[PDB]
């Protein structure tokens, strides 16, 4: 168990470059066209990869990754992407 109303889980495997002894990276999909609120997921400081699995596939994600870096979160990446296969 995982999936807990979402089983039409896409998973995107967004990688960057490292920016660098951050405490945290907090990706921040942003849904497109939906009502859905932005999934926001915090991966390890020192990862510069991360499998970002429970996209809606057929909806717009606007996803950016911001470094939570002395108390703040620097934008590292920032992509629109729809995801699905279009």
């Amino acid at each position: 168990n995982a999936s807990t109303g979402q089983e039409a889980l896409s998973q995107t495997t967004i990688s960057w470059a490292p920016f660098q002894d951050t405490s945290e990276y907090i990706i921040s999909c942003h849904p497109v066209g939906t009502d859905e609120e932005p999934l926001q997921f915090r991966v390890p400081g020192t990862s510069t990869s991360a499998t970002l699995t429970g996209l809606t596939r057929g909806a717009t994600y606007n996803i950016i990754v911001e470094a939570l870096k002395d108390q703040q979160r620097h934008k590292v990446r920032e992509e629109v992407v729809t995801v699905g296969n279009s």
